[PDB]
């Protein structure tokens, strides 16, 4: 089993047995603590359903999809060898019903995909079916034998200390210091709990040298017993802020931190990295600090009610005053009757006092209203952010998540994984939760893998914790998937090498095109796996490369344009699988943005609205490097312009409509392309405005020959958004005018906008989290408070409607101005 731990390590990209960077045994302890949850989920999953991983949903079929059906008669073409026959099926009839309705043990696998139509669920509740109906595609399935469940086989007293807590600051040491002669530095020690500072003590400013000694006893104002579980000893060096490092004061065994510590610190407000209990691995170049330290048990007046309700009604980002907190607390039993008051109520708690925390735990023991309340993801997410370090509080959040069906877990998987960074300890209810769902479902497990590996590869701050979690998963996912992952990682590594090697050698000369195709030839020949799963789409199995179609794109970061053949013989079309390999950008920012877009879509699904967004696949695999899905038949908006007038930025209003008339043959399809455009344009206008990324160069905007608009390059990020005159022309308008299509556009936008405001809290918390865990450069107070204004928090539906309509009018008044300006900067 020695080559087994080796296998996991090479699959993880980090050695979880390496104890070189620890000052305790929390990590190793967590490895053991996860064994039970690991085996408890492996021994309780249905082998058959787990092997076929049916992808289903319990949500009602949207309205725009019901009208796609004729007589409640959905046609399903079945194949078995070379023959084939169609069948009329009831949307409410099970796959089993269809089976007996066919013969009148075999299962219905989807053609070309590793997807299965199995289980006791209506045919209308399969994602693949809903996908087909939406795209007007025809459902084709092949009849073959169920996968062998054998292939999944798995390898067999603190409260008696009244003393004021204190820490001795021996000094700070650094091998080599910056060439900035010569500043002064002091050490600032904070006792934190959920980004809430309980006490703060500094040292005296000393001359900045490679060795600074203090030997100073910093005595805090907080007693030892009043120390809460999860409290952090935050040590920071100023000059302003240069270094930081954290130390849990209460360990994973409820023991008060004791003894000597030499901690290596991180170099440089609301960043999630600043919360980590991990120390800097680089011991030879990093700043170090030396400290010294020397078990934990387990009727209202009318006016006041109005006041409390008003408080409870405010948005998540609305600051609580001292008065507000005192009201919430004093009336905590009434506040408990409102689930939406929980985040605010638990922010009113003084965790710096044992007596209060005790009363708080008494309160939580009375969870009847919370338990019986319906799941509010936005509300549940709020309790898992940086503002809550109490495991009891956070546990009741993870509690409500338990009722999520695999469908919704996939919706919030990425950000749930990111929320692990907010956990005080490596072992958490959230961590075990992700682990559980990952083992219960292959699709969730697949993406869990890549999301964790994403962080492990380019995050020294949390790679250790995530490595321990990933290892736990890999020891239960099964032999089959362990093999898949292995193949996937192999091909990725090989391709990333080629990407970097190519980038080294603006024009794409022949010497590079030859070298690329040359390199790809060497790999495909006895060096590359014959087949592998597409990481951003586990259903697809890629095969051999199409070297003829492979190229280096004309961008300054020289991304690889790759094309594969579907390794599945039963595949219908002969289209290639397109993947863009790129180094230079942080694709983690793209993942989050795209994930948010998918969330905005499902939200619109609840309102029976359908904006035709194109949230393509984008997986971050390493440092400034990852893969992208290639959308077929798509070109840049700016490129459609460059066709007529390339060099100069002399943009013309009509080109777009011409380009569409050209790429559609029947004129009927042209109208379907225009309508598709009007919707896709509306959605991307609304979604982009809310996220504050609407001001882009139309080179970062693309369109499908079918009229499907969609943005790209979100790493890179005046007008509210992009509504240029050429788009407007396709809508049948130019200046002081209108159109049957423009009236439509304005209608769909207001619908979409008002629909998102119905999930304000949920968007706010996701946006806030996005900045803190994914965008190190965008983590200020005002950076997050943008989305409040964007969603017009605390406004009438009418006002908001007009507010956005004004934003639209701003695009009309600007015309090509901002685009032309983009043309001067980006182009020149
Ligand atoms: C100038 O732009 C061009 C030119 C030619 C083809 C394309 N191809 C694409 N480019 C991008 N961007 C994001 C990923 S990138 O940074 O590696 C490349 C840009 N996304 C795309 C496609 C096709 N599908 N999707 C989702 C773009």
């Amino acid at each position: 089993s020695q080559a087994f731990q080796r296998q996991l390590t090479a699959l993880i990209g980090y050695d979880v047995t390496d104890v070189s960077n620890v000052h305790d045994d929390e990590l190793e302890f967590t490895r053991r603590g996860l064994v039970t949850p690991r085996m408890a989920e492996v021994a309780s999953r249905d082998p058959k359903l787990y092997a076929m991983h049916p992808w289903v949903t319990s949500k009602p079929l949207p309205e725009y999809l019901w009208k796609k059906i004729a007589n409640n008669c959905i046609f399903i073409v079945i194949h078995r060898s070379t023959t084939s026959q169609t069948i009329k099926v009831s949307p409410d009839d099970t796959p089993g019903a269809i089976l007996q309705s066919f013969f009148t043990d075999f299962v219905l696998r989807v053609c070309g995909r590793d997807e299965y139509l199995v289980g006791e669920t209506p045919i209308k509740n399969f994602q693949w079916v809903r996908h087909c109906l939406k795209n007007g595609e025809e459902i084709h399935v092949v009849l073959d034998t169920p996968p062998d469940p054998a292939l999944d086989e798995v390898r067999k007293s603190l409260w008696d200390c009244d003393r004021k807590f204190r820490v001795k600051i021996r000094g700070i040491d650094i091998p080599v210091l910056p060439r900035n002669t010569d500043l002064t530095v002091f050490v600032e020690a904070n006792i934190q709990h959920g980004q809430q500072v309980l006490c703060q003590r500094r040292t005296s400013p000393k001359p900045f040298t490679e060795e600074v000694l203090w030997n100073v006893w910093l005595e805090f104002s907080i007693k030892i017993k009043d120390l809460p579980k999860g409290a952090l000893l935050n040590l920071q060096i100023y000059c302003q802020l240069l270094y930081y490092v954290n130390l849990l004061l209460i360990d994973h065994r409820f023991l008060l931190r004791r003894g000597e510590y030499v901690l290596h610190m991180w170099q440089i407000s609301f960043n999630a990295d600043k919360l980590t209990s991990a120390t800097n691995p680089d011991k030879e170049n990093s700043m170090s600090i030396s400290i010294l330290l020397d078990a934990l048990p387990k009727e209202m007046p009318n006016q006041l009610r109005k006041q409390l309700e008003a408080i409870i009604a405010t948005d998540p980002l609305n600051p609580l005053t001292a008065e507000d907190k005192e009201l919430l607390w004093h009336f905590r039993y009434e506040s408990l009757k409102h689930p939406k008051a929980y985040p605010k109520l638990f922010s009113s708690v003084k965790w710096g006092q044992q007596e209060i925390v005790a009363k708080t735990y008494q309160l939580l023991a009375r969870r009847e209203v919370w338990d019986q309340s319906a799941l509010d993801v936005g509300l549940t997410m709020q309790l898992l952010d940086c503002n809550f370090s109490d495991e009891n509080v956070r546990a009741i959040a993870v509690q409500k998540l338990e009722s999520l069906e695999d469908d919704d877990v996939l919706h919030y998987l990425l950000q749930l994984v990111q929320a692990v960074k907010f956990e005080p300890y490596h072992d958490s209810a959230l961590a075990r939760f992700l682990l559980k769902r990952g083992l219960r479902n292959k699709r969730i497990g697949h993406f869990l893998f890549w999301f964790l590996r994403s962080e492990i590869a380019q995050s020294r701050h949390y790679q250790q914790r995530f490595a321990v979690i990933l290892e736990a998963y890999l020891r239960g996912c099964g032999t089959a998937m362990l093999h898949d992952f292995t193949q996937q990682v192999q091909v990725i590594e090989m391709l990333q090498k080629v990407t970097l090697d190519i980038k080294s050698l603006y024009d794409v000369s022949s010497q590079v095109i030859s070298q690329l195709k040359q390199k790809l030839e060497n790999l495909q020949n006895s060096q590359l796996p014959e087949s592998f799963r597409v990481p951003y789409d586990p259903g697809l199995k890629a095969g051999a490369l199409a070297i003829e179609k492979c190229k280096v794109m004309a961008s300054k970061k020289k991304p690889l344009w790759l094309e594969f053949k579907c390794a599945d013989p039963t595949a219908l079309s002969n289209e290639t699988i397109g993947i863009i390999f790129k180094h230079g950008d942080d694709l983690r920012q793209d993942m989050l943005i795209l994930q948010i877009l998918r969330i905005m879509e499902s939200i619109w699904e609840t309102e029976s609205l359908d904006l035709c967004l194109l949230p393509y696949g984008c997986i971050s695999t390493g440092d400034k490097i990852g893969m992208i899905e290639i959308v077929k038949d798509a070109t840049t908006i700016a490129k459609i312009q460059q066709s007529t007038v390339g060099n100069t930025g002399a943009f013309k209003d009509e080109v777009l409509n011409h380009w569409l008339k050209e790429k559609s043959p029947t004129e009927e399809k042209f109208q379907a392309a225009v309508e598709r455009f009007v919707y896709s344009c509306a959605g991307y206008c609304v979604a982009t405005f809310v996220l504050g990324i609407g001001d882009r160069h139309n080179d970062n905007i693309m369109i499908t020959e079918t009229g499907n608009l969609f943005h790209i390059d979100f790493g890179h990020i005046r007008v509210p958004f992009v509504l240029t005159p050429d788009f407007l022309f396709v809508m049948g308008t130019s200046g002081k005018k209108t159109s049957p299509h423009f009236q439509k556009f304005q209608d769909i936008c207001v619908k979409a906008y008002l629909a998102l405001r119905h999930h304000t809290n949920l968007l706010i918390i996701l946006f806030s989290m996005m900045l803190m865990t994914g965008m190190p450069q965008l983590t200020s107070k005002e950076d997050i408070e943008y989305i409040r204004d964007a969603l017009t928090v605390g406004k009438n539906e009418e006002d908001a409607k007009k507010y956005f309509l004004d934003q639209i009018e701003v695009c009309r008044d600007k015309g090509w101005t901002v685009q032309f300006n983009w043309f001067l900067h980006l182009v020149l």
